[PDB]
């Protein structure tokens, strides 16, 4: 597929809260470390594997009217690009709106575009070695580990948007548009009583995947309480990698992580008949609650584990996913994730 | 009622299309004439009695952007204040987010805030007679009346807000706490398949009123069907005060207006019944499809007539409203208009 | 003579001093009041007859730092125009160097350029009729008469700039080529031991008039002076046009004005010889110490009267003049004030 | 020497002509080599040994405006600091006026403050390695030597200004107040007809080193001749340090430089009158015209050699020295630079 803004995957994601202290014991739950703080901002460096997550407590700024309307929440994402000035000039040829961000001495000036609600995105071609942007605008904690390996998230794998009825055709075009990602899957998922559609946009790079959530036709479901809980559309979920996920889960577990109640019994009773010859060891399985779907298709096995912690800012949660063969997404694990949240719904009262 | 930012009524309304020459016929067809152009942006001022609509085809602005993601549609409105400076900076204190809009040589320097889906917020304490803005920032046609009267319309009476579920609360408290506004009234509005529920906010000067309104937990009617239609949250409909709207509304037809489809027989039937000794002259009310309401208590008559324009901008649609003693809303004014687009939906085929 | 910015005339100065009060006193023992303070801005007006004198006490601007380097001077000046945003075009189309002013909410924004020392020359197209640049930006005093009359001045004369050797050429050429003024008439004065040289600039209006000092191949004389006690290039003298210097002459003496030394007997016996028939009171001059010069050709009478203060402003010092048919400048009076100051340089010990 | 801003030397020279074309050929004959181009601005960085020359050819900027004044010129420089945040503030509290220069995508914010002429001083705190400016705001030609050894220059050794009359104490009190240089030493130069004074400013880092130059009573030297042909003050030379002069002459001459006419033999005879046993090689410097300076103070030799090009940018020159224990300025030399440039006034012309 042709990538026309060179784009080469997420850069960073950027936090933030109107309440002081309550995105630092998240941070710190989920794995990550804080590494550096910026060198004239309010601003700080959390990191984890090549995950760059950035807190932005800057005071009478972009983020702090952000975080005044849709409380603790992703506020920016940044994607990495070959060329900063080509793909900015092409995205504002192309109808994208800017943002200016404000700098200080000896700063770098990024670029940026509008995009999910509001959320800048930015367009940075600054990575790797040589000094990345870290080492240019921040200053690193005096003797810290710089490049800490918390408890085995990688990169970012994919990250969603939760839409008003009717914008998934909107958020498919101005990814389609400005970026070229194309549309590699189609979901139609039902509950017990309500139910969603997705489309999963995929970019041309085979990195940045971004899967569209909007309400059924039923209404009263999951993603209708999330547009009223967050204020408006917005990152519904972000999604780690990790090479290892039963692994992972016990060093997330041993440190303050919260999953979401595990599927019953018979679910994992039903998975050598759906996926014969899976290999994967389901007592592991079953006892931490990881889900697990794929293909099995004339001895090629394509798997993917997922597991999700319960909301820990608004309505947002996380995701730490382990892909075995698989680049997708499956609809076994969308419809579980659907019927948990569903189940948490009644429990809470919301829903029927 | 105090009044801490000293509001002193609407000052103009601004509007916006991405489709060059959609909106000049809209506003001729309703009486209005353009009687200026900017001195230095593509940006014409269109008049009636003390109404002001501003016609914004400034490219690669704020407006400009606005219009692609809305369609035709209301992009600014203004707000009187006795002070600028001192409401601008009350405004910032409160939380409010500033809103920079670029000027030429001489031009003013107006100052905004950001309000309803975006579309900006102005705070002008330079009106009436020695110049207003339009005197320092237009240059008007040469030999144009520079006051027209048109078919009547006098000043803005209110606009609404349409909001996604669980937002009126939102949009009330932005204008309880910015301007001190106050909930004048509740409504819960049934159709036949579907219904609306709102708030109608009211600004302490006794002129600037914005009904809030919202879907109910149904679904599949009127509001929800604005709110896909118009890409988000905005003004549904502004309605313009005249001192005799059965000459206004032959005005109107003879220029073209295009009104909603009348009430059936049976309402104008039922009306003696409702509103004893009202006094209106029912056969005239009938024949044009105007619609009465109000109160008769006691020998106290306080009356309110409406009448609404069809769609014309997207899903936006125009109302032409007369008082006489009744400076709020009526309940069945409010059902025959959910009625009547209710019927219309039916018509479409977009509803059951 | 053409017009291709559409000159009207000056508009305004503006004033500096890095000592707080050392202006005020000088305003107002030449006249002129106080009248109105900015709306946002640490400036005051002060106006007499039809001048407007700024008085800017602002800290962190452009006024404060040129203060800093100059002492007590005249830091900026205004021109009027017909139409700003032509004039302010063609002006940077022509190479002229734009000077951005800050201003706040519905303040007006006054384009500039660069001018001499790097004060900013301004181009406002909005005095007079309906609303001046004052009604918009400025707040009058509560009561204060807002069109005072002080001592009689009406309107700014004239004002010169007394530059280094060499840069006569220089802004001569700046005023040809952005304004089309034309070198009137030039000057070669000598005093008894030193002289000096001098370009008389005219404007197309037949307004503003500029004379541009340099010293003369000598040195040591009065221009080279003034340009090591100014710290730079500036303006030198500005002169305010009156009906009638003697009546004047008394008001300005009633309220504290010192002025020049005045000249030898002698020179008011020899104005008979030099100036048959010019028809003066050469009593009340002479008790005063004023000056007489123009010409007497076959009848034709058009006289100069011209009185010079002492230096109060470092070494800037003010004009009071009377025009009676002649519109330029006299090279006895050029003389007689040149021969003054060189006393007043043998007196103090710095010449010879 | 305290150092308050904690200075490190030079970091860059800037440079901007009005004639394109005319700086390229100055920069190869004095052996510098082009070595990268701006990533956004029509501006080319120039090298040898660890002089950074850039050439400003960007439009409609602080250096097109200032090449239009004063043509072929060093229109900007760059001190090196600790850091840039502590030194730009320090330089705002104590009166410095700030400069805001403009950057595309990805380039860095550098402060600077405005010097001689309005000529910014640029404030560098990110140099020597990991990334510097020119890493991150320049993008290297391809496969060029990024450091070229040209003709042996090392470093900036010192550059003058030549000021008005009175501003030697105006320039010498504003490196005084912000950087706390100090007057090391004072010269009074005469030559046959003309003369004039200098004061040698010295950073305390040891390495910036600024002579102010100013002309004497008489008034027809160089220095005026200068400030007219420049049009102002400025920098009239740049000098730069090499270790070895006689084979950086002659690597200078083969590539086509300009340099001033020799002293009469009689100079080199009475060398070793006035410095005996110095211990160079008269033949070698004779023949090249090498002045020869410093002191022989029983046994311990501090020499100054120094070598002076032609003029080439309008009139501004270059230095070419070498230091052999003497860290200041010599005497004889500065005199014998005076009495070349006064004969080259003589024979043009200019002078009596
Ligand atoms: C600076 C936008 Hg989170
Ligand atoms: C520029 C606001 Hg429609
Ligand atoms: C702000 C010009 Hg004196
Ligand atoms: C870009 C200033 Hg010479
Ligand atoms: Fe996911
Ligand atoms: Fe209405
Ligand atoms: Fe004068
Ligand atoms: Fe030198």
């Amino acid at each position: 597929y042709e990538n026309p803004m060179g784009l080469m995957g997420f850069e960073f994601i950027e936090f933030a809260s109107p309440t002081p202290g309550t995105l630092e014991p998240i941070f710190e739950i989920m794995g990550f470390t804080k590494v550096a703080t910026h060198r004239s901002k309010n601003v700080h460096l959390y990191r984890q594997g090549e995950i760059n997550l950035i807190l932005n407590n800057e005071p009478n700024s972009i983020a702090s009217y952000f975080a005044a309307e849709h409380g603790p929440s992703v506020c920016g994402m940044a994607f990495r690009v070959k060329d900063s000035q080509k793909a900015y000039n092409r995205a504002l040829e192309l109808g994208a709106q800017p943002i200016h961000i404000d700098t200080g001495p000896m700063e770098l000036n990024l670029p940026a575009i509008k995009g999910i609600g509001g959320a800048p995105l930015y367009l940075i071609d600054r990575f790797g070695e040589g000094s990345s942007i870290y080492d240019i605008d921040f200053v690193y904690l005096e003797g810290v580990e710089r490049n800490p390996v918390g408890a085995g998230l990688k990169v970012i794998d994919h990250l969603t948007h939760n839409v008003y009825r009717g914008r998934m055709v909107y958020w498919a075009n101005f990814y389609e548009k400005l970026f070229n990602f194309r549309e590699a899957r189609y979901f139609d998922i039902k509950g017990e009583y309500t139910g969603l559609t997705s489309k999963a946009m995929s970019a041309p790079d085979g990195m940045i995947r971004i899967p569209l959530n909007e309400e059924s036709s039923k209404g009263a479901g999951q993603i209708e309480e999330f547009l009223m809980q967050f204020n408006g559309e917005g990152i519904q979920h972000v999604a780690f990698l990790t090479d290892d996920l039963v692994k992972t889960w016990d060093a997330l577990k041993k440190i303050g992580m919260r999953f979401m109640t595990a599927p019953p019994d018979t679910y994992y009773e039903m998975l050598e008949g759906r996926l014969p010859d899976h290999g994967e060891p389901v007592d592991q399985l079953q006892a931490r609650g990881i889900l697990l779907d794929g293909s099995s298709v004339e001895g090629d096995k394509r798997l993917l584990l997922q597991i999700f912690s319960e909301t820990l800012m608004g309505p947002v949660f996380f995701e730490f996913i382990q892909r075995k063969g698989d680049d997708g997404f499956g609809e076994g694990n969308f419809k579980a994730l659907f019927e948990s949240i569903e189940r948490d719904q009644v429990r809470r009262g919301v829903l029927a």
